[PDB]
């Protein structure tokens, strides 16, 4: 199935908002292409304390989902998930 791959996370530059650190960096693990981008949601919560809740997934300017995995989205080694502030449910077009 799918090995584990190198994944950046893009955080978005909010580090004056509440206590956690975004300051536009990038955030770089290890997992398996068949781990489920919300992993990635949880690694953001170690490494600036802002919990998965509310980040919102995206890969080279597409925005992907929690659910989808690594090699769904054709993932690998180096790859780069912006990360951006969700908390609201959203609205249409």
């Amino acid at each position: 199935g799918g090995s584990p791959v190198s994944i950046k996370v893009q955080v978005p530059n909010m580090q004056d908002k509440t206590e956690w650190k975004l300051n536009g960096q990038v955030l770089v693990f290890t997992l398996p292409l068949t781990d489920q981008v919300s992993v990635i949601k949880v690694k953001i919560h170690e490494a600036t304390g802002m919990p998965a809740g509310k980040q919102k997934l995206q890969y080279e300017g597409i925005f992907i989902k929690d659910s989808n995995s690594l090699a769904y989205y054709n993932m690998a080694n180096g790859a780069v998930i912006h990360l951006a502030l969700k908390e609201r449910g959203g609205r249409k077009k």
